[PDB]
């Protein structure tokens, strides 16, 4: 810190800590720096070996995922809430109008390897000096990817929290193909296929408690937009002056045809509405996988008579750039693990940005009505999804031979490498059985681990006159369990307040103005 | 495989769903299943609605 | 190898595999739901030598 010295002495050691305690933020005009300490743990995985098991469901139908299971675990660093205080994040959205990823660096250090020694209900732990851990990072994406947006044991949004990393596992095979009904040729085509992946099939790093390991990452990124429009791009003209353009109204039964000059006001636009598709509804019971649209592959052999809410995936948000119809087209999500039943989730509001909420509607020559497909169309124009505090940064992009426009209707970034994923394993360590059997050694193991993102940002130049939209902390609200307590704090119980609300979370474009 | 499955079936998502009520079935709002994630990735194009007329000729 | 053989060769394919474990819906050289890795049956699952490649004597 300022002016201090350390007297731990530069050679390695069981003595000596492999690096300190990393935190906080600097904001600059160009970038921004977030810094990131968190302790993990992990701990034996799927008692040592590789499994291909069928997930169970619920009581509904049963809609199953075959996974293979593995002994490694992963870190996961995708989320905003993670590298953010609330505070940081506030000034990120206020002060800035864009910001992206720019690099990304990770430490794994300090490490403890402890044996868990059962004595009976008392438990003891000792270190194992001499024991690894495997630290291993994909950058090439050549195995099947660990992380999800949106997906839980994502690295603390507090500092001093645990991180507990979760075990690793893919899908290696459509299921509904896996079951195998019968005897058919194309299902035992694409069985004999199903392709099997260990990571020891690649080189990693083993590190015992007095070394530690590095990792950069560069982004090459598209930038995150924290404006937003006032008007819609149909609006942008002068109401008071005259128009060239002539229209012609068809002879209806009570209104003669004509041919007239267009209204000052009525100008037309050359703009068209974003793509979304508000049409479908959901399907099924809560426990099948049920959306709307429900993206399929069958490559053969089915009627699907499946009742395909389980076969695809499903697509939702469906909606794009349309304003949502229902509720169930809105992203939501829970702030805790715990959440349940409307308790502790947040839905997903308008900005208010004039890019967002559109429709169209299609005139019958009586009213207008609103077609729910807009499919990609020549001249639209769109804002992406506005993005809290609490949405995945990025995704990993499939690779494919063809594309369309990429706009993850989530509002993550994605992109053809995001940055690696560090799988972790600690050394499996056999202990001699005089019968036959694989008996291990009951280890853990905890360490720090550091997260350093640059981000790349820029401020905001107006002419506007007026004052802007800003987020401030009156617009959160009191929980806890005396009541008292204000957002994003404690309680007596050490319990951390959350947002409920969609605003307390502090979507981008909402503050900042552009003119079109 | 699909881009639609690539996740992990046994890691819990963030995410939640919001069942409109049908007649025999209450409205809920629940948490998306571990195994029924949701995809960002949609069907390529095509017209399958189309058929063929007239003769060969 | 270069050959100047105008047909198509034999060659070791995944289809040759067979289907086997506890639930009997794995392919060979997989694991099943115990982590039991699944074994070639016969010979040809093996893939031996000397049989893809054609030489003229």
């Amino acid at each position: 810190g300022a002016t201090g010295s350390v007297g731990g002495g530069k050679g390695s050691g069981v003595g000596i800590s492999t690096g300190g305690w990393v935190g906080g933020s600097y904001f600059t005009d160009s970038y921004v720096i977030t810094k990131n300490t968190r302790q993990f743990l992990v701990k034996i995985q799927n008692d040592h070996k590789y499994r291909t098991e069928n997930i169970i469901p619920s009581n509904a139908g049963g809609k199953s995922q075959r996974c293979v299971s593995t002994p490694w675990s992963y870190f996961n660093f995708n989320q905003y809430s993670s590298h953010f205080s609330p505070q940081d994040w506030q000034r990120l959205t206020n002060e800035y109008k864009r910001f992206k990823p720019r690099k990304m660096h990770v430490k794994i250090y300090n490490l403890q390897i402890k044996q868990i020694l059962s004595n009976g209900a008392d438990t003891t732990y000792n270190n194992d000096l001499t024991a690894g851990v495997h630290i291993f990072c994909d950058g090439e994406h050549a195995y099947p990817n660990a992380t999800h947006p949106w997906d839980e044991d994502v690295m603390p949004e507090l500092p001093y929290e645990t991180w507990y990393l979760f075990q690793y596992g893919y899908i290696p095979v459509i299921h509904e193909l896996a079951e195998m009904e019968d005897a058919n040729a194309v299902e035992k085509a694409i069985a004999l296929q199903i392709p099997f992946f260990m990571l020891e099939n690649s080189d990693h790093e083993v590190l015992r408690t007095g070394e530690s390991t590095e990792f950069t990452f560069d982004f090459d990124c598209e930038w995150i937009n924290n404006e937003r429009a006032y008007i819609p791009p149909g609006l942008m003209f002068n109401p008071k002056v005259p128009t060239r353009r002539a229209q012609y109204i068809r002879q209806h039964g009570n209104t003669a045809s004509s041919n007239t000059r267009i209204q000052p006001y009525a100008k037309p636009t050359s703009w068209m509405t974003g793509p979304g598709l508000l049409s479908a509804q959901r399907v099924g019971p809560a426990g099948s996988d049920t959306a709307s649209w429900m993206v399929v592959v069958n490559p053969d052999g089915t009627a699907v008579n499946s009742g395909m809410a389980g076969v695809g995936s499903g697509f939702d948000p469906p909606s794009g750039s349309l304003r949502p119809t229902d509720l169930e087209y809105k992203i939501q999500w829970y702030q805790t693990p715990e959440g349940t039943n409307s308790d502790g989730n947040i839905i997903s509001n308008p900005p208010l940005s004039m890019l967002r909420d559109q429709a169209l509607y299609r005139g019958n020559q009586t009213t207008y009505n609103l077609c729910s497909d807009v499919w990609m169309f020549p001249n639209q124009i769109w804002d992406r999804y506005p993005i809290t505090r609490e949405n995945p940064i990025w995704c990993k992009k499939p690779r494919s031979d063809k594309n369309t426009i990429i706009d993850p209707f989530d509002g993550t970034l994605a992109m053809d490498h995001p940055p690696g994923t560090i799988f972790i394993k600690m050394a499996k360590i056999p202990v001699p059985s005089n019968n036959n059997a694989d008996s291990y050694l009951n280890i853990y193991c905890t360490g720090q681990v550091s997260c350093e993102i640059v981000w790349e940002v820029e401020r905001y130049a107006t002419k506007n006159w007026r004052p802007e939209r800003r987020h401030t902390a009156l617009g959160l609200g009191i929980g806890g369990e005396e009541n008292i307590n204000p957002t994003y704090h404690v309680d007596k119980n050490g319990k951390y307040i959350q947002p409920t609300t969609w605003d307390m979370c502090y979507p981008i474009k909402t503050n900042i103005n552009k003119v079109l």
